[PDB]
């Protein structure tokens, strides 16, 4: 992954 | 805050 969030 | 990221 490598992105973050939270969704 | 309360959301996430990272920007
Ligand atoms: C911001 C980030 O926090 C840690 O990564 C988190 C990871 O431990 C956790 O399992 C997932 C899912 O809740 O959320 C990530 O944000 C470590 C990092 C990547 N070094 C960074 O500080
Ligand atoms: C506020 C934030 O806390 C840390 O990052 C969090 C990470 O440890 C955690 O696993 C995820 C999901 O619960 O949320 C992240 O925000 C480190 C940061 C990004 N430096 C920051 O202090």
């Amino acid at each position: 992954x490598x992105n973050x969030x939270y969704x």
